[PDB]
């Protein structure tokens, strides 16, 4: 347990799924999220990252937005809670296209994420 | 210029940031040299895997897969053009440290900025 | 509902007492931490900060720590749930003191923090 | 100087920090006048309230109560003399913007870096 192939849904109701993991840790795969800033359609998007493959594994991965010129970070490490089921916590930076440099210090938010099993 | 990413940056801390081609998706690899870390580990050279926008000023993310520890950090930002034309990659970081119990996740997560310019 | 007042808790056990509020916004109360960074005997610390006189107020407020050198701030927004209950969705950043400015890009941690009512 | 906050105080934005006289047990307020700003509203001196360590190079937080929007700002970093025994304020920061609805929460918080020095 902890790994993370297969799919994981978070708070928010968002579909993480990681297709395959390489022995140096790479893995790639797809996100659906199931909120955004803009009112566009939202559409599945690619990620790539690495694992470290250790016991609790530390990770991270980028979101390659589909559907605007936005990018988000994962960051996190996986552990089995109380009942043994696996757990991602993880933050997040979701940066925002700006117009001008000048506007640079409002392009960057922050947050947590909980990923689990899908149940 | 036009914040293609391929090529040589060096950020204020003096790490260096090596990209390769751009994939035709936006996907990119490279490799990571820090002059700074959390302990006494020697240093050692580092993959990253990530990806930019395909338009003017793009936003980007990468992770960074340490090789000396167990650690990972991610990157977000955006490249602009300075008042001098130089190119400028404006990021925020999330440093992720290997936790020994999901009860200490709560310390794992470091943040900051880093700017990046060609060599 | 979303007075401030009183005691409120979050997932890792800790207590927040927010003891009153001024017409200005601002406010004073103690922060009793459940974790810390080192093995010092925590004590309860005070705090100040401010809040918008708002339905759905944001805040932010300082804790400074009466057993250690660090310095934590919460900024967050509060909330009724779906069964009509008072929560305060936060972010904060724990600052820990370094010996020398060369390490502090090290000194800067990010999280969340759920708070809610003491059943 | 050995990093007593009192005084005037600017970042890179060109924003305006002023803080009046460090209390014994490290409470300071004072005024933030923001160069820039999320909305065209136009911009007023804001209060703020925080405090710092007593210690060699200290650590420090703050809140800042915007008198022109429902936002919330947070700053918290450390005091250093750099190179040129010239004092400079390392800061982390979290915007909170003020939402609507308790779904739309976690687009709520921006995160950056500043950096104050005498002017
Ligand atoms: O709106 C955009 O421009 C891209 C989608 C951003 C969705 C964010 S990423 C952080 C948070 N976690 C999620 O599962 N969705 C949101
Ligand atoms: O110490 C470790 O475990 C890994 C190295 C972390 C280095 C960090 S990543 C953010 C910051 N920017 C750098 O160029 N180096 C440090
Ligand atoms: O260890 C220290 O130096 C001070 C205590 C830090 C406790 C942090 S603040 C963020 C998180 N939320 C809490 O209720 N406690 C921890
Ligand atoms: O626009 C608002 O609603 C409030 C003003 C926010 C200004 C931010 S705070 C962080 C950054 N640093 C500054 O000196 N100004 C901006």
């Amino acid at each position: 347990k902890c790994n993370l192939q297969g799919q994981w849904r978070n708070k928010l109701g968002s579909n993480l799924i990681i297709e395959s993991v390489s022995q140096n840790g790479e893995f790639t795969g797809t996100y659906f999220t199931s909120v955004s800033l803009t009112n566009s359609t939202i559409r599945i998007s690619p990620l790539t990252g690495y694992q470290k493959l250790t016991e609790k594994p530390t990770f991270g991965f980028t979101v390659h937005w589909a559907f605007s010129d936005s990018i988000t970070v994962w960051t996190g490490q996986c552990f089995l809670n109380e009942k043994g089921e696996e757990i991602l916590h993880t933050m997040w930076l979701l940066r925002s296209s700006q117009e001008k440099e000048q506007d640079n210090w409002t392009g960057t938010r922050v947050g947590a994420n909980t990923f689990t099993r899908l149940s």
